[PDB]
């Protein structure tokens, strides 16, 4: 399963959803998650993230391990997203800011 980590929060570019063959992304107010049972690990989404927020589950940074379980839990309650939309308005002010998990909205 591929995992979306911190730098997606408040950027949410959604570029990643075009390339997913199986529509494994689920949508929240300011973040996306990958559903782990649906992901076929094709890796096509992680070159497409401008915020370079997607990782293979086995490559998630040590200080971002919470995001593996977070993707699995929020994909169960968030709506599936299958079309790209505009990035959130202030997405490049927040691109690259560390510590954005405190800003996640359910
Ligand atoms: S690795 Fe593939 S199947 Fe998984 S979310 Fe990404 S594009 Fe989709
Ligand atoms: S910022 Fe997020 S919405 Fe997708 S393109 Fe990157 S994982």
């Amino acid at each position: 399963a591929f995992v979306v980590t911190d730098n997606c929060i408040k950027c949410k570019y959604t570029d990643c959803v075009e390339v997913c063959p199986v529509d494994a992304f689920y949508e929240g107010p300011n973040f996306l998650v990958i559903h782990p049972d649906e992901c076929i690990d094709c890796a096509l989404c992680e070159p497409e993230c401008p915020a370079q927020a997607i990782f293979s589950e086995d490559e998630v940074p040590e200080d971002m391990q919470e995001f593996i379980q977070l993707n699995a839990e929020l994909a169960e309650v968030w709506p599936n997203i299958t079309e790209k939309k505009d990035p959130l308005p202030d997405a490049e002010d927040w691109d690259g800011v560390k510590g954005k998990l405190q800003h996640l909205e359910r």
